[PDB]
């Protein structure tokens, strides 16, 4: 699960979203997602999941972002998918360039401890998953 403030990118639109607006007004909006061939397609949201506090873990990745997620939450990295509580400082998770919108790997910088906080999911059309902060992760 995301936490509250995870921050969604809307190919179609151009707008980027915070998860707890998406799931509270059950916004239909559409997200990066990818294949597994490591292809990025737009997908459409069609469920919306609060799914209340837990504890959330932080994954500062180079250039800034920090990925705040459920330490069960799958990410996509340079060894495939695994869950984000496994990855540590020097894993290089996939993300999508804001200026090319190409996919690309940046290494985590620090590994943050958890807190606790609301956390949301969603069901992603077909490939359920998304760019979430920048950061290709499961919906």
């Amino acid at each position: 699960c995301l936490a509250e403030g995870t921050r969604i990118f809307d190919p179609v639109t151009g707008t980027t979203h915070r998860i707890e607006d998406v799931v509270g007004g059950r916004k239909p909006i559409h997200v990066v997602a990818a294949a597994k061939d490591g292809t990025l397609h737009a997908r459409p949201v069609v469920s919306w999941f609060d799914q209340g506090t837990r504890d959330v873990i932080g994954l500062r990745i180079a250039g800034g972002a920090i990925l705040w997620a459920t330490p069960d939450h799958k990410v996509l990295t340079e060894y495939g998918w695994r869950a984000a509580g496994e990855l540590r400082k020097g894993d290089r998770v996939a993300v999508r360039d804001v200026e090319t919108g190409e996919l690309r790997y940046s290494v985590i910088r620090e590994v943050l401890p958890t807190r606790r906080a609301r956390t949301f999911g969603l069901e992603v059309e077909e490939l359920h998953t998304l760019v979430a902060e920048g950061v290709v992760v499961h919906n």
